């Protein structure tokens, strides 16, 4: 069934408040990067390579330690690893193929109102939102100072 393995990755802002999207090779599309990652390696530096090359920044002790969620669209099997606690004082942008590089920051509510689809919109992560939002809910708990 799972031959060829996928991962991405779900940056979410300072706030931890609204999400940030970016634009693949596809047309009118907005999700987190992904693609095949390497074997044999431990998942959390295998993140800092493919983070790194594709974000262009590093996260040391910005980077969950085993806090990621795992979820099969249309038989597609697309894994995130959850990586929150960056700053906003730096600039994050698209390095991949030749093609499209444009970011979008998009505030979560929107996407909680992802039925209000009019016309074309990401159903990619709406059947993540389940999971990404209960597992990002937790981080917010621990912002606290206990």
């Amino acid at each position: 069934k799972k031959s060829i393995p996928v991962r991405g990755a779900a940056i979410f802002n300072e706030n931890l408040s609204k999400i940030l999207l970016v634009q693949g090779t596809e047309s009118d599309s907005w999700s987190f990067p992904r693609g095949k990652i390497s074997k044999d390696e431990n998942d959390i530096d295998c993140c800092i390579r493919e983070v790194k090359e594709e974000i262009g920044f590093d996260l040391t002790d910005y980077i969950d330690d085993n806090q990621f969620i795992e979820r099969n669209i249309q038989g597609k099997n697309y894994k995130i690893f959850l990586i929150s606690g960056v700053s906003e004082v730096f600039n994050f942008k698209p390095q991949v193929r030749n093609e499209i590089d444009k970011i979008e920051w998009f505030d979560f509510k929107k996407i909680s109102k992802t039925m209000y689809k009019s016309n074309i919109k990401y159903y990619l992560i709406n059947s993540m939102m389940r999971p990404l939002s209960m597992w990002l809910r937790h981080q917010r708990q621990i912002k606290n100072e206990d």
